[PDB]
C-alpha cells in the first residue's frame, strides 16, 4: 500500500500543531512537575541520566530526531557528545528552539528540568552550567522528514553518519499506520553508524493528544511492537523499560497509557 | 512485621472465586492475541524456548490454584514443587493433578500453550507431562526466612524458580516484599533461575468473600528489588491492562514479567 496518503493526512495536522500549548500540556504541570518522583518527568530523566552513565554511549556526534520545541531529551547527552544536531519537521518548532538558545526571555523555561537533570546525574553541576554547555554543543537545528528514505534530505549539514541518535515522541506520533513506523524507524537508522546507540523515548496506546487547536490522531503502538520494530531494523534492545501512566496525570491532554524508553545499539 | 495482616486475610481467599475472576472470560478467553492470558504465556514460552533455563528441580512460589505458570516450563524440569499458603489451594492443584471431579479445566491455556511453541504437541500430553513432573505440593511462607523450612520434601537448592503473583500479593509494603524477595532467593541455586510475574500498581484485589490488600509496585521497583536480592535481570516486560480487561475484581493497572539470574 501506497503510504502518501497517510503521510499528506499527519503533514497536514501538524501544519496546526502549537509550540506553546503543547509545552504548557506537557512540560508545564502537573506533567512538567519534577518534584513527584513517581512522575513521567523524573522518569524519562532517569532513564536518560542512568544510560549515559554506563559509559558504554559515547562519540561525538549526535543526532535528535523530532527534538519538537523541547530540550529536556538532551540535557544528560550533551555532557557525552561534542556535536548536537537538533531536528524538526515545523518551522515554528524550530524558532522555538531557536529562541531558547538566544536565551530570549520569550522561550521556555528549561530550568526545572535543567535542575532535576544535574540533581540525578550526581556531579555537583549547576543547572546553568549544564544549560549553557547544551547552548554551546547544539551545532545545528535542521528541518527533517522521517518518512523519506534520507530524512536530512540530500548533502546536508549533519556529520554522518552519527555516533548516536536521541528520539522521543516522534516516530508513533506521526506515523499512520504500524508498517509507517517500521518505515520511519529504518529511514532515520541510516543516519547511525553501525555499533552506534539510539535511545528513543515515545507514547503506549496512545491515538490522539493535544498542540493547541490540534487534536493530532497517532498510531498506538505496545511495547511488543517497538521491540520487534527495533530488532526488525538491526538493533539488539540493550534496554526496554516502560512507564504506566498514572491516573493524576492523564489530564485529557491525551489519551495515553504509558511510556517506553529504548536503549538500542545498531549491529 | 505485623505483616500477618495479610495471613488473616487470606483465610477467606476462596480458590473457584479467584479461578473465576481471573482466568475464566475475558482474561480467561485466550482467543484474543492481545488479552492478558496470550501474553503471559508467550513471556513463559519464549523464556524457556532460549534453552537458557534448564536443569532438573524447579520450585513454583506461591503457585494457589493454578498450573497455566507452568504449562511452558514442564517440559525443561522433570522434578518440579508446587507450593502455596492455604491449604484450600493445596487441595485444589489436587483435584486437577489427580483428575478428580470439580477440578479446574485449563484446557484453553495448555492448547494455547502448545500452540505457541509450534511443536505439534497435542495438548492432553503436555498436562499429562505436566501432572507426572510435579512430585509434591508443599506449604510455604515467603515471609518465614526459610519458606519451605527445615527438613522439607523439596529437593533444594533449585535450578529455577517461577513465581506468578505472589510477592507483591502477599507483601503489605515494598520492604516486606523485597525481604520476601529474599527468602525465596535462598531457595534458588547460584547461576539459577527467576521466572517473576506479577501485578503492576495494584493495591485490591477479591477473592470471594476475601479482599486482598497488595503493595503496588512498579517495573522500576521490581527491577531495583530483583538486584538488591542479586539478580541480573535477563529480561523485563510490561502488559499495559486493556479497559476491557479491567473488571470489578481488582484495580491491576499493568502485568510483569521478569526472567532474571541468581549471580
Ligand atoms: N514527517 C515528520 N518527520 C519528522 N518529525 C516530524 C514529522 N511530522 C511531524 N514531526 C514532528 O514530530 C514532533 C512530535 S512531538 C515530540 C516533541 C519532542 N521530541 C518531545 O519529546 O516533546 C513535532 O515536533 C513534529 O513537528
Ligand atoms: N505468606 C505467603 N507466602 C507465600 N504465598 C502466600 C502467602 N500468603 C498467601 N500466599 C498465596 O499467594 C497466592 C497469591 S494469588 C497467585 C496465584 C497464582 N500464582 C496465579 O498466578 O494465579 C495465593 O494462592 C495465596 O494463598
Ligand atoms: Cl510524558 C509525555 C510528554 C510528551 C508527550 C506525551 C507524553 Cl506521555 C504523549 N503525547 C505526545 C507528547
Ligand atoms: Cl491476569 C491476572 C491474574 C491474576 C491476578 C491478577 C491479574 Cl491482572 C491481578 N490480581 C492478582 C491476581
Amino acid at each position: 500500500p501506497d503510504s502518501a496518503p497517510g503521510q499528506a493526512a499527519v503533514a497536514s495536522a501538524y501544519q496546526r500543531f502549537e509550540p506553546r500549548a503543547y509545552l504548557r500540556n506537557n512540560y508545564a504541570p502537573p506533567r512538567g512537575d519534577l518534584c513527584n518522583p513517581n512522575g513521567v518527568g523524573p522518569w524519562k530523566l532517569r532513564c536518560l541520566a542512568q544510560t549515559f552513565a554506563t559509559g558504554e554511549v559515547s562519540g561525538r556526534t549526535l543526532i535528535d530526531i523530532g527534538s519538537g520545541p523541547t530540550v529536556y531529551q538532551l540535557l544528560s547527552a550533551c555532557s557525552h557528545f561534542e556535536d548536537i544536531t537538533m531536528t524538526d519537521f515545523l518551522e515554528v518548532n524550530r524558532q522555538e528552539l531557536g529562541r531558547w538558545l538566544q536565551e530570549e526571555p520569550g522561550a521556555f523555561n528549561w530550568s526545572m528540568y535543567s535542575q532535576h537533570a544535574c540533581l540525578i546525574e550526581g556531579k555537583g553541576e549547576c543547572w546553568q552550567d549544564k544549560e549553557r554547555q547544551l547552548r554551546a554543543r547544539v551545532k545545528r537545528v535542521l528541518p527533517i522528514d522521517v518518512h523519506q528514505p534520507q530524512p536530512l534530505g540530500a548533502g546536508s549539514p549533519a556529520p554522518l553518519p552519527a555516533d548516536a541518535l536521541v528520539s522521543a515522541f516522534c516516530l508513533e506520533a506521526v506515523s499512520p499506520d504500524l508498517a509507517s513506523f517500521q518505515r520511519a524507524l529504518d529511514h532515520i537508522t541510516t543516519l547511525l553508524r553501525p555499533g552506534g546507540h539510539l535511545l528513543l523515548i515515545g507514547a503506549l496506546e496512545e491515538s490522539w493528544y493535544l498542540a493547541g487547536e490540534a487534536r493530532l490522531t497517532v498510531v498506538p503502538v505496545s511495547e511488543e511492537e517497538v521491540r520487534e520494530a527495533l530488532v526488525r531494523s538491526g538493533y539488539k534492545v540493550r534496554d526496554l523499560r516502560t512507564y504506566i501512566m498514572p491516573a493524576h496525570l492523564q489530564t485529557g491532554v491525551d489519551d495515553v497509557k504509558g511510556v517506553f524508553f529504548a536503549w538500542a545499539q545498531k549491529v
